[PDB]
């Protein structure tokens, strides 16, 4: 699978039937049909800096992974009475600075976005077996908006030097995620799936209401990584993003 036209979105659910699923992500959240939930306590995030681990070129895109073997980097709060262990966070963009987002607010498409993963270790022990779990994977996605640099981006886009091809592996360590979210946490909630294969409808969503910035030279980086394995033809990856998918009569709530 991949994002051309040969294996992309349009073609997952050829080898991923799932894609066609009820619980699929991204969608379009439409504000004015989110319902306010009361039960909702505020998104709790607790990372430990020394748990970021490597940075890896997965061909289409590059994946920042963190230690999950104790509870040193957790989610709470929100949804959530269980506790979430993070593991990794990527990116996700399209080919120009204008749509590149993979959920929308009212029809309205922005230049990224970040997606900050955790699994549910108050009921599994491994990412592996939590992946194929309704209640397996939180996920956090944050809206990136062009405009200002921003300066939280750059230790990350100056590690991307050294994975610059497929398989491409650095190590990526002392670095806290939560650097990157919103001043403000507060959220629209609802049951999803991961953007791209394998697609399975584990993860509940926590999108973040505030957006972050994002300059279109650092947008622009992100393309600069190479899709193909080194000594090939440079092919960069222009994108990575999936188009909304249908709600299926799901609940979108809001914490505020
Ligand atoms: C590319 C780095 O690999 C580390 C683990 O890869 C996975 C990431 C995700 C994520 F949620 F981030 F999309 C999901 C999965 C899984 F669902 F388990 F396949 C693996
Ligand atoms: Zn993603």
């Amino acid at each position: 699978w991949g994002y051309d036209d040969k294996n992309g979105p349009e073609q997952w659910s050829k080898l991923y039937p799932i894609a066609n699923g009820n619980n699929q992500s991204p969608v379009d959240i439409k504000t004015s049909e989110t319902k306010h939930d009361t039960s909702l306590k505020p998104i709790s995030v607790s990372y430990n800096p020394a748990t970021a681990k490597e940075i890896i070129n997965v061909g289409h895109s590059f994946h920042v992974n963190f230690e999950d073997n104790d509870n040193r980097s957790v989610l709470k709060g929100g949804p959530f009475s269980d506790s979430y262990r993070l593991f990794q966070f990527h990116f996700h963009w399209g080919s120009t600075n204008e749509h590149g987002s993979e959920h929308t607010v009212d029809g309205v498409k922005y230049s990224a976005e970040l997606h900050v993963a955790h699994w549910n270790s108050a009921k599994y022990s491994s990412l592996a077996e939590a992946a194929s779990k309704a209640d397996g994977l939180a996920v956090i996605g944050v809206l990136m908006k062009v405009g200002e640099a921003n300066p939280k981006l750059q230790k990350v886009l100056d590690a991307l030097q050294a994975i610059k091809t497929k398989g491409k592996r650095a190590p990526f360590t002392n670095f806290d995620p939560s650097t990157l979210l919103p001043s403000s946490l507060d959220f629209w909630t609802y049951p999803g799936s991961l953007t791209h294969p394998p697609l399975y409808e584990s993860v509940t969503w926590i999108i973040c209401k505030e957006s972050i910035s994002v300059s279109s030279e650092q947008l622009a980086q992100f393309r600069s990584l190479l899709s193909n394995v080194e000594g090939d033809n440079a092919v960069p990856m222009q994108h990575n993003n999936r188009p909304t998918q249908p709600l299926k009569g799901r609940t979108v709530r809001a914490s505020f």
